[PDB]
């Protein structure tokens, strides 16, 4: 239903924000994207930087990816990221997240024309 490329934004683009700056910036959001509809999303990563910065990463340098595929690849440049995590007293429907705000260099697998993020590697 969704493609993915679709999917791949929903999930991790966040380009309104800056930085997480409040701990429950994970329970907001992954509640918002729909990631805990019938199941809590154990992880989830949000980028703080425009679409455009992202899309441009498929473009920048080409690494292997943890599954050996050979089409992903690292910003040149960190970027504000949040990490969330599910958290020990998390239990559907009622899910609980930990807020980790972060700036790395982000990984993401690209695919199709326009070739564009559809899947986000283990970010650096």
């Amino acid at each position: 239903k969704e493609t993915a490329a679709a999917k791949f934004e929903r999930q991790h683009m966040d380009s309104s924000t800056s930085a997480a700056s409040s701990s429950n910036y994970c329970n907001q959001m992954m509640k918002s994207r729909n990631l805990t509809k019938d199941r809590c999303k154990p992880v989830n990563t949000f980028v703080h930087e425009s679409l455009a910065d992202v899309q441009a990463v498929c473009s920048q340098k080409n690494v292997a990816c943890k599954n050996g595929q050979t089409n992903c690849y690292q910003s040149y440049s960190t970027m504000s990221i949040t990490d969330c995590r599910e958290t020990g007293s998390s239990k559907y429907p009622n899910c609980a997240y930990k807020t980790t705000q972060a700036n790395k260099h982000i990984i993401v697998a690209c695919e199709g024309n326009p070739y564009v993020p559809v899947h986000g590697d283990a970010s650096v």
